[PDB]
Parts: structure tokens; sequence; C-alpha cells
């Protein structure tokens, strides 16, 4: 009921309390952890909104108070009448900003909250979600200067009029299958990218090509749009003392904005809430260009730096990983892009899981996810332990819409 | 129940029946994971199922269940217990259970290796001094010149809980720590406790960096007594680096041989609390973990220093860069003075390969994602996009508090 977490560098010991908040399942029994699995009606939502609007009164102080209670009845009395109910703005922007405070697997929650949320639930098209899009890609981008954003479309209403960006993310790179065998680009996309295709898109079949828009309005069939080119920072990747790394034509680009996640305020379904931040190193350097199904270049690299590649044992693989991350740092430095390397980003977090434990009580952390994939003993996040749980307002995975809709 | 794991990288998929036989708990609940909390006398009520439980699975094992032989050993086994609330364990029962509860630790990576496990049975053993020459046999053969084997060494079961055998060290081997009054640490900041219990117990400290620790032996619950492993039985490695001469300045060496002793073997609901036993280590976990944990060695600003890297911000990846090349130099230095070792990608690889040949033949195999993905280059490792199932099977080992903290000293 009380629960202590150590740190095994310091031996700082913590108590956590806000687990007893927690509400969905995690995937574990007390038989067996699913710590490392990736994914382990009107008298339904009631008790949903009620739960949402006492942590949200509770937290302008005005917990009990008729202003709170006559919120309650509103909602109830819509509730009953509707089926469903309508978030005030305010009500919005804090169910927004808890679901990121409550993402137990982000390291980049101590900005949380400094989130632009732009409230998009007057949109009614494609195109409509379109411009939206490139509003919060322009105002996140910043000419470089990244900035927190989510853009939050209607909510689910019977399931079969669900506003969905199939996009994975809102920037990402084509995947093609060649007569080769092998993948030109990104092989992650390969499916969207023939759904692009069989939808009518002209790909350019390179290895870098902005993937367009896919979007789906009140269940509609989804439609395709092309991002502003100007709109798109990308960083070449260049190394600061490696001269030949430039020639292998590599690049990325500035914002990571995940596209396909369900955001939950208060048993309300937001299936389309595009949200962004800026990168962490690793993520472009380590899972990007050297996961086996990504790009996979550390072979390319180690070649180019004449490492031995003989025995495994002589850590070529570990040489080439790091100065691919050092390369991928350089360049969005020396292009004045934000990006955060994974000692900075982890030692942020800790100091923002400590004042999350004197504040709120706790602060929910999935280790595998929160540890980089790189040098994770030597980041102050190893050594911690985490408890992972679940709070509401969450970001939710959800199937694939191809999967589900109907044509 | 039939459970799937996913591979990431691969997209093979793998079914777990063998959960179904699990048993203890793994501090996780459908309300929280504990999966990355470090650890979250027995009645004739409980020890005849537990006793029943094991030798049914023994007795499959050897394609005998049912037998006679199976069930006289089960008669034979529930008198024993009725009749001295406890029983004693055939020797190839014994084997069977410790080559288990190796099988069993999902914490090791290095478990392709389960079934060829030397078990010395030192259930005979009376006294500290016994233990010390179980001990030191125990040592030379594990080490054999360099060409490590696995081994293990199992002392006389709990029977009343005042009567344990207890190895008070945490390893065979290890390296003595000494708070200066400055504030400074000389040696290995991890055994400063226990380097001071052994002080106060009359070892003569040399006080240096690298002063291999003497033994701490407590045998049926009697205060344990002091005893210096001979020198020439502790193997050890000079550190140095294939293209920095500099590095063997810098004075570092390490023991080949990693012999966990502080850890409790349970087999059959017997428990056996002095059961060190030992293999090879992976490099990562001296060049990682042992050099450069802040509260350790800590290493990593010297070694960079002498590199003249960018130390000015983290965002050079200065640590990263030394952390490497420390590692390099560990598996360099062991393979140069023919001392087994494995490096991460190599020990992961047949990790894998082990993993789901456990899946073909045994229906699952229980591992712990945190500890077994390496502490450096986790993603370029092909266990960190592998979903993995985390629960405890018996026989198995379990942690056990410190001895000073629960020993009644008798003086
Ligand atoms: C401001 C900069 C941010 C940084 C550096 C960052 C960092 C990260 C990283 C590194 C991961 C996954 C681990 C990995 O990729 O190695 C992650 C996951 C995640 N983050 Fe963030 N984040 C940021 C902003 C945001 C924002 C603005 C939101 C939502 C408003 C968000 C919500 C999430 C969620 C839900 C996940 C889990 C995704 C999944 O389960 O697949 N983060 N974050
Ligand atoms: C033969 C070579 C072996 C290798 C390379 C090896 C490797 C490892 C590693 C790397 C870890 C923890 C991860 C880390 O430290 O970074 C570990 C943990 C463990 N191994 Fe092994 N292992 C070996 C043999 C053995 C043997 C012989 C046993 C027992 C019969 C054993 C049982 C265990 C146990 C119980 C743990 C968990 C320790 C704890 O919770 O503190 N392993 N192994
Ligand atoms: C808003 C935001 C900002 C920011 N900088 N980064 C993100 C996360 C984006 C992300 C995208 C993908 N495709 C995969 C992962 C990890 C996939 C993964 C991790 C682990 C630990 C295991 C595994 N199998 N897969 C993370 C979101
Ligand atoms: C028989 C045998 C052979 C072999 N080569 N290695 C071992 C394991 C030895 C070991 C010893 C210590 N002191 C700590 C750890 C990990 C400590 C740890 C890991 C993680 C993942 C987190 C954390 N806080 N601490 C492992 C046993
Ligand atoms: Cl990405
Ligand atoms: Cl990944
Ligand atoms: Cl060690
Ligand atoms: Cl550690
Ligand atoms: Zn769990
Ligand atoms: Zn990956
Ligand atoms: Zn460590």
């Amino acid at each position: 009921r009380f629960l202590k977490v150590k740190n095994w560098e310091t031996d700082v010991v913590l108590t956590d309390t806000l687990h007893l908040k927690s509400t969905l399942e995690t995937g574990c029994t007390e038989h067996i952890c699913m710590g490392s699995i990736m994914l382990p009606t009107k008298d339904q939502l009631f008790p949903l909104a009620k739960e949402f609007l006492d942590q949200y009164y509770s937290s302008i102080k005005r917990f009990g108070s008729k202003a709170h209670m006559d919120r309650l009845e509103e909602v109830n009395k819509e509730i009953e009448s509707t089926s469903t109910y309508q978030l005030k703005d305010t009500e919005l922007i804090y169910g927004a900003k808890h679901a990121w405070r409550n993402a137990s697997r982000c390291v980049g929650r101590i900005q949380w909250s400094k989130l632009q949320v732009f409230d998009a639930r007057d949109c009614t098209t494609a195109h409509g979600m379109f411009n939206y899009i490139c509003n919060h890609v322009k105002y996140a981008t910043n000419k470089g200067n990244l900035r927190s954003a989510i853009t939050i479309f209607p909510q689910r209403t019977d399931g079969k009029h669900d506003f969905r960006v199939w996009n994975s993310q809102l920037i990402r790179y084509a995947g093609y299958k060649q007569p080769d065998g092998s993948t030109l680009g990104d092989p992650a996309n390969v499916q969207f990218t023939e759904i692009c295709i069989q939808q009518g898109w002209k790909a350019p079949r390179g290895r870098f090509d902005v993937l367009p828009l896919l979007l789906q309005a009140n269940g509609n069939d989804p439609e395709l749009f092309q991002i502003p080119p100007e709109l798109v920072l990308e960083v070449p990747i260049r190394h600061p003392k490696f001269d030949w790394f430039k020639d292998l034509g590599l690049k990325w680009y500035g914002l990571p904005a995940v596209s396909n996640m369900l955001l939950e305020i208060g048993g309300l379904e937001f299936s389309a809430c595009p949200f962004s931040g800026w990168y962490m190193g690793t993520e472009i350097g380590v899972r990007d260009y050297c996961d086996n199904s990504r790009y996979n270049i550390l072979e390319e690299v180690a070649k180019k730096m004449d490492l031995d590649m003989r025995k495994t044992s002589s850590l070529w693989k570990d040489q080439a990983l790091v100065e691919i991350n050092i390369a991928v740092l350089y360049s969005f430095q020396s292009d004045k892009v934000t990006i955060v390397d994974h000692h900075s980003a982890t030692e942020s977090f800790i100091k923002h899981m400590e004042n999350e434990y004197r504040c709120r009580g706790g602060c929910p952390a999935d280790w595998v996810w929160i540890v980089p994939p790189m040098s994770g003993s030597i980041t102050p996040v190893f050594h911690q332990e985490m408890l992972n749980y679940r709070l509401t307002p969450s970001f939710e995975y959800q199937p694939d819409p191809w999967n589900t809709h109907v044509w």
C-alpha cells in the first residue's frame, strides 16, 4: 500500500502512494510478469466521467464545491440524454497534459505541463484534418526550435464515424520491396506505403521519401495529402571527424510525431490525436539506423571505419554504434534543430521523477522503455527501481485502421 | 492456457505452456508491475507437496514416472518427513535439482550451459575448516588454469534455521573496499561493509586497491571463521588495451572466476543456504558494472581524460566512447591470457538459441528482460527485441538476507 523504490547507485529510497489510483490492467499477475510484452455504454461512462471530474476539480482546489457538483450533474445529465458528453476546453487541456504526465514509457515527461493543445473538435473533413496538421507541424517545428504539441480531433461516437490518422507518425519515410529481394527506404513502412499506392500515391521510389498523410474523417474512407515539403524540416547526417560519413547519403526528420495512438479522457475516446515533441538522439541513431528491421547500416559504417569485423569480441558493432550516435547529435546541433542526448534526457527524467514523488506521490515508469537502447548502465535511470502502473487520462495503443475500416 | 511472445526484429512468435507449472510469486499484480524491483523453518504440512512436486518432476525427466522406483521413493520420503520432519535427497536428485535451479534462473543469460554443471556434494561437511577445503577445491577445479568450468558446491541443508551453513562472502573471490577518513574509497566500494567485518574478525588488511578478501565461513550455525584462499589458486588478469599503450598504467586487473556464494538453493522444499556456484564472465560485468558504475571503481572519467575526449558536454558521447574502449580492453586482456570470457553479442545470441530450443522442448524459458539485456549496447543484441515472460519455477536460486543481519553470535 506504501511501496518503496530504491536507487542502487545512490542508495536513495522513495515511497510510492500514487499507485493506489491505478486503474487499467498491467497484463501481469502474481504468477507471471509481462513487463517486457510490448502489448501485454451509459453505465460504463458515468463512473469514468466522475473519476476524471473529481481529479480535475481536486487539481484546481475546488473539490466538493458547488461548481464541482454542478458539473458532475451536468455531465450526468448529458450522458443520460445523449449517451456521451463534451469536455470543456479547460478539461481537454488538463486531460491531454495528464495523459502525457501518465505515459510511463516516456523519458521526456519533465516537459509535461508545457504542452500546447490544439483543439480540433470542430473538424469535419479530411481536408480540414490536413489543415490542422500542417498547422501543428509548423507550430511544433518552429524553424528548428521545437515545441511540444498535440492536436485533438473529434471523439469516438458509435465507433463507425472514427477520425483516424492512418500514418503511425506524421512524418516518416516510405518503404518499398524491390525485385532484388532487399528493401529500399524504411522497412517499417512497407505495408503503409503499399496502401498509399493502392490509394493512388505516385511514389518517387527513393530511400527517404516523406510519406503522404492518409486521413480519415468521420468514419469516411481515408484521403491522401502531401505535407508541404517546406514544412518538413530534415537534417543531413555528418560526423564531426569522419569526412566519409556524409557519403552514406543519410538524413532524418526533426519532428517526432506519433499519430496512431488513442487519447482517453474521462471515458471519452480520441482516436486521432497526433502529438509531437523532439528526438532523443538514440531514437534515430540506434533504433532507426541500426535495428536489423530498419535502415540497418551498422555493417556499412563499420566497414568505412575499417574496424575488424572478424570477431564480435572486437566490439566493432559497439564502436560504430557510438559514432553513428555521435553524428546524429552533431548534425542536429549544427543545424540548430532541437535534440536531446540520452545522458541529458535520463538525468532530466530522474529530476522529474523525484519531483513527482514529492509532489504527486509517485511517477509510473516502464524501465524497459525508460532505459535508453545503448549505454544503459551509465545513465542514471539504469539503477533506478521503477513501478509501472496505468493512470488515466492515458495514451493507449489501438489497432491499425486498415484491419478494421470497412470501405 | 497458451501465452505468446514475439520478436520485434524477426517477427518470430513462440508459445509458452511452461508458465502453467509456475509457483512462487513475481511481486506483480494486475495493478502494479514490479518487473524492475530488484528484490520484491518449513512444516511437514507444506513440505510433502513440495517434495512430491519435485520427485514427480525428477521421475518424469528420467522416464520413470509412476514406476515402482518412483512410488517407493515417494513413500520413503513421506515417512522420513513424518518421523524426522525433513528428508535427504539422493545424489542423483541433488545433481538434477542444482542443474534445474540454473536452468530456471530467469536472470541468467548464460543458461545454454545449464546441463554441464559440475556438482560437488558437500553435505558431509561439518566445520568451517571443512568448508574452506571444499571451496579451495571448487575454485581449483572451476578455474582449470583459465579454461573455466561451471561448478557448484552444496553444503548441508537448513534444519531448524539455527544451524545454517553460510558463506558470508557475496562472491568467493572479490576485492576489499576501504572507506578512508577523507571520505574516498580505496578498492571496491561494493565490499566496504564486508571488508569491515573481516577486519573486525581479525583479518590483517593489506589496504591496496585489489586485495582478494578472505573467506568468512559459518558451519552448523556457529560463528564464522576467517581463511585466506591460497594466492596461487586465484587467477587474475592484468587489464590492457590492444591499441592504447597507456591503458596498462591505469593499474587495472580483475579475477577470472565469478562465483556467487550468497544465494539460497531450493530443491523439493529443502533449503541449501550455502551453495556457492561459478561460471565465467561476460565481459560487460567487469567493463560496465565493476569498472564503470559510479558506486564501484568508477574509472570512466579517468579513461576519458587519458583518451582526450571532449568532456565539456555529455553530447559528444565521451562516456559511451570510453565505455566501449574499457570493455574492449577487458575482452582483449582475458583472450590474450587465455582465460575464458564471453562478449555480450555472442552470449545473447547463444541465449536466444537456447531460449527457442527451450520453447520447442520444454514449453517455455522464463526470462527477466531487465537482467538479460546487457548493460551496454542493448538494442544491437538479439535479446533487446525479444519479449520474455518472467515467472518462477522450482528448483530455484533465491536471495537471502546477509548473515551478519540475522546471525545470533556465540562469542
Ligand atoms: C519533449 C520531448 C520528448 C522526448 C525527448 C520524448 C522521449 C520519448 C522516448 C525516448 C520514448 C520511447 C523510448 C525510445 O524511443 O527509446 C517515448 C515514448 C512515449 N512518449 Fe515521449 N517524448 C517527448 C514528448 C512526448 C509528448 C509531447 C508526448 C505526448 C503528448 C509523449 C508521449 C509518449 C508516449 C505515449 C510514449 C510511448 C509510445 C509507445 O508506447 O509506443 N512524449 N518518449
Ligand atoms: C557459465 C557462464 C555464465 C555466464 C556467462 C553467466 C552470466 C550471467 C550474467 C551476465 C548474469 C546477470 C546479468 C549481468 O550481470 O549483467 C547472471 C545472473 C545469474 N546467473 Fe549466470 N552465468 C553463468 C553461469 C551461471 C551458473 C553456473 C549459475 C548457477 C548454477 C548461474 C546462475 C545465475 C543466477 C542465479 C543469476 C541471478 C543473480 C542475482 O539475482 O543476483 N549462472 N549470469
Ligand atoms: C512524442 C514522442 C517523442 C519522441 N522523442 N519519441 C517518441 C517515441 C516514438 C517511437 C516510435 C517507434 N516506432 C518506436 C519506439 C520504441 C519501440 C520499442 C521500444 C522498446 C524498449 C522495445 C521495443 N520492442 N520497441 C518509439 C514519441
Ligand atoms: C554464476 C555467475 C556467473 C556470471 N558470469 N555472472 C553472475 C552474476 C553476478 C552478479 C553479481 C552482482 N554483484 C551484480 C549482478 C547484476 C546486478 C544488477 C543487474 C541489473 C539489471 C540491475 C541492478 N540494479 N543490478 C550480477 C553469476
Ligand atoms: Cl522514430
Ligand atoms: Cl525498437
Ligand atoms: Cl562481478
Ligand atoms: Cl549493477
Ligand atoms: Zn510485471
Ligand atoms: Zn528497435
Ligand atoms: Zn550497475
